[PDB]
């Protein structure tokens, strides 16, 4: 045996695997189980620790992906199927992953922890581009990424009931943080030092632990890629939430709408885990792209008021949080329902589709606002290009459901104490597999946060690799410092403020300074059209 | 004697007076009679023609201003006494002024008549700045120019009465008009080619002609100068023009309809000027008591309804602006501003100042004011916040009301020509940070530059020389180009071609103010209907 494959947690023994990588070994420690599993009756609750066991767990590759929907509008592109589950679906999914330095390090050693997206319905920490070996080998940390409960099964909510209260995704969430906190320390991390980084629901998945206070204990820093807790996607309603879970119920015959709580949930528990994910898009109330049929739910608990008003109520001081976006945060989801969209054509949609995506992109407003919308998007000089139409209602789908609430987080928690790092992500994949006119979509800096390119198996540039090791760097100069920049010659990052608004532009020229998170689109999202729709 | 000035006209013999100007004698006759004093019981009412006279009446010098509230905010100040009357005021001031070449013309001139702006509160067919004499000399056209009932005495409207109709004001420049129809060949003018003209007020009053069908066969183009119809301070409804006529007759002492206005009658004009402005609503710039009233009659519906709804084919206009519409009226309202420093104000005079300027609309239509025109990279800059409240002004006032004109016409038959004026003139009294502020232009238009008596440059004189030849091109011909050599294109709903006037040569370029008149003509109306 190898002792430096073998680690005792609170809970028993565990085996490791050794892993290659360009640089050097690296200990992986996969599919450690940290929740009982979640089944039958325990199907909607919130997560039980891990019983411990006797003998030696096998922590030695990724357990199962969490039930969720499989994406199948693409079938076999890789720019789809990437995102896909790479393991069985199975609702036994609770597990975490560590990754340490081989040998383990010898002091404390800082501690990032990774929640992945997948708009609360889909995602695992098992996907290819989460794979924690090169951060770990390239910059000495240690990388721990959880498995949580999406869909129903992770954020059905029918809103004061014990049977189906709702947030047990992020419950499982907050439960892998606490392993972190009593276990880390036996691979070498440092639970004083624990930076949590997300992207899309994981972003906003990271924001809400800054917002429920017994999850603020567990971490000191916080990255939120290209997602924020206050986005209008991120939460629903107690209301809209119930109304969500018994159009589900009814959809799949429970019970034999509405009634106790109790008996609809148990009617619930008896459906095969495949019949709730193939009904779990119809409970959408309408047509709609980047929205998603269960999310965390406001009530009270988790969240004790919404995510703009703790945001705005909060104080701050003590934290340092890095914050992003890419380039065309729109583009990817335009295909999944914007009328005259597809990834095999110029999109170039008329006028008329524009004004019916609009409806598409903001669902579930007023006529009025709609108009807002048209008005602020609309070139007057140029009112029907088609070129200029596409790109309009990226940008208008990109601001209001990614790069404004961003925006507004930054600045609210810039002004109330936190040290604030912003980015703007410029940089489009030379094996990017999306149509060119999707410019850098959603989700698509990821692969280089995690050092992909490093990979001898793929077909990176060699610019690419050295980029990837520039952000690298970044992120975990974060991590060890609340401080992304190097420890001269270089040029350096400003935190970003209410008023300067300074970001940097991430790619393959040096860093550029900037103003402004689409400042003027900005302010129609975060201060006009929220009055707008209260009168 | 000289018989080039004796003409006879309907109502009887008139002797007039020959004008010198550098390029040659004018032929005008001034302070002709075209009504019957609207005095004592006479207020308010419809104006009557003027009887027929024997003898010769002396149309050698300009007659009364019709009674008006004078500017008072910087006496002395050339930027503000220009507007401000330079003849006597008088109720008795329904006279019209007609110059000509010299000898009078013996075949059909264009007629051009000229309707002057002042907020429809006060204006004068006599200032210095509206001389006729340098278009008629160096374009050959007549010229016509009205004096019209301007405050109360011109638009105290009670809705329903027979004592106080309203619009007796435009009623006289209707009159003067169809004097103009039946009189000008008189004076070698050409009756079948009458082109109205007008800035600020006037511009609107030009576009309420073109929407009433009695004045639309008074004449054949038309231009509409820094003004429309429709801008929101042209018009006032039934209800709020009976609550102002009752409040300004409760201000001066007086109690039924005839009732209160025998009351209003029996005072003296000047008490009537003296409350003029008090009987507003709130604190505003940009604003005048008594204007038009739409109540069915002179206009059938509002000129924006009119607008969208008419047939306008066979009809060429020519609308403009200048460059900076807004700037001067911030001085009388606007907390911060004054003439007489940079006017760098502060956000929060800026947000006070959007009350200011966009009057009696609710909390969220001015958030949604703020929100188009900050600059949030720049929120709180003093020199941007003053250029933005400028533009709230003047786009909300002219810009786009004169946008919304252009494009429904063009896009309804009409053919349009459309310009921005940027030069600013060397003799301006106002600060430069006012930039060319609104009536402007005028002097230009008129000529004035050529007067020796003062002091524009060699190039403005060449510069005005230009825009009388763009304007009576257009009256002769219902289009402003010279033969070809760089030509002024029609301004049309897409395109919105425009071209810059100013010392360089035509420019062309698109769109007026084609952002913020989006949020003010298509969705500011919206989210007040909500
Ligand atoms: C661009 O594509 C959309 C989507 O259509 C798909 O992709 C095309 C490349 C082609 O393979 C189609 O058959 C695919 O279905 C086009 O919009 C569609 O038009 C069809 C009929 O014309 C209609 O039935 C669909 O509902 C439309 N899809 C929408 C509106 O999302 C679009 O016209 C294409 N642009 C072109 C060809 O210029
Ligand atoms: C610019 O001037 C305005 C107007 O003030 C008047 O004109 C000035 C030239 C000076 O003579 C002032 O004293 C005049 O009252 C200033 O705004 C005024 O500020 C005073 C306080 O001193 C206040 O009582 C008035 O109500 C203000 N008037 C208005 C119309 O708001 C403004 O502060 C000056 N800007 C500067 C100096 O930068």
């Amino acid at each position: 045996e190898d002792a430096e494959l073998l680690v005792t947690v609170r809970g028993g023994r565990l085996r490791g695997i050794r892993l290659k990588t360009p640089g050097g070994p690296v200990s992986a420690f996969l599919g450690i189980p940290f929740a009982e599993p979640p089944m039958g009756p325990r199907r909607f609750l919130p997560p039980e620790p891990k019983q411990p066991w006797s003998g030696v767990v096998d922590a030695t590759t990724f357990q199962s992906v969490c039930y969720q929907y499989v994406d199948t509008l693409y079938p076999g592109f890789e720019g789809t199927e990437m995102w896909n589950p790479n393991r069985e679906l199975s609702e036994d999914c609770l597990y975490l992953n560590v990754w340490t330095p081989y040998p383990r390090p010898t002091s404390p050693t800082p501690v990032l922890v990774w929640i992945y997206g997948g708009g609360f319905y889909s995602g695992a920490s098992s996907l290819d581009v989460y794979d924690g070996r090169f951060l770990v080998q390239a910059e000495r940390t240690v990388l721990v990424s959880m498995n949580y409960r999406v869909g129903a099964f992770g954020f059905l909510a029918l809103p004061g009931s014990r049977e189906a209260p709702g947030n047990v995704g992020l419950l499982d969430q907050r439960l892998a943080l606490q392993w972190v906190q009593e276990n880390v320390a036996a691979f070498g991390g440092d639970p004083t030092s624990v930076t949590l980084f997300g992207e899309s629901a994981g972003a906003a998945s990271v924001g809400m632990h800054l917002l429920s206070p017994p999850s603020r204990g567990l971490f000191h820093r916080a990255v939120l890629q290209s997602g924020a807790p206050n986005g209008p996607w991120a939460t629903v309603g107690m209301g809209e939430a119930r109304r969500r879970a018994t159009q589900l119920a009814h959809l799949v015959g429970c019970p034999p709408t509405g009634g106790n709580d109790t008996e609809l949930v148990a009617c619930l528990r008896t459906r095969p885990a495949q019949v709730l994910v193939n009904h779990e898009w119809h409970v959408l109330p309408q047509e709609s792209v980047f929205r998603f049929s269960f999310v965390p739910v406001v009530d009270g608990d988790f969240l004790s008021d919404t995510p703009e008003a703790l945001i705005n109520a909060g104080d701050f001081h003590g934290l340092q949080v890095l914050v992003g976006v890419v380039k065309d945060e729109g583009s990817y989801f335009l295909v999944y329902g914007a009328p005259g969209f597809s990834k095999d054509n110029e999109s170039l949609i008329s006028r008329a589709e524009f004004l019916a995506g609009v409806r598409v992109g903001v669902p579930q407003v007023s006529d009025l606002a709609a108009e807002a919308v048209v008005l602020h998007y609309t070139d007057w000089l140029h009112p029907e290009d088609p070129a200029r139409l596409r790109e309009a209602l990226s940008d208008v789908v990109g601001d209001h459901n990614v790069v404004c609430p961003v925006a507004q987080l930054a600045g609210r928690l810039a002004a109330q104490g936190a040290r604030v790092y912003a980015y703007v992500f410029e940089h489009r994949a030379s094996t990017l597999s999306w149509p060119l006119w999707m410019g850098v979509p959603h989700g698509y800096e990821i692969e280089f946060i995690f050092g992909i390119p490093l990979d001898p198996s793929r077909n990176y540039t060699a610019e690419e690799k050295i980029f990837a090791q520039r952000l690298m760097r970044y992120w975990a100069n974060f991590a060890r410092t609340g401080d992304p920049n190097e420890p001269p010659k270089a040029p350096q990052w400003p935190p970003y403020t209410a008023g300067a608004q300074q970001y940097v532009s991430l790619d393959l020229r040096p860093l550029e300074v900037r103003r402004g998170l689409r400042a003027q689109a900005c302010a129609f999202w975060n201060r006009f059209l929220p009055k707008l729709l209260s009168a």
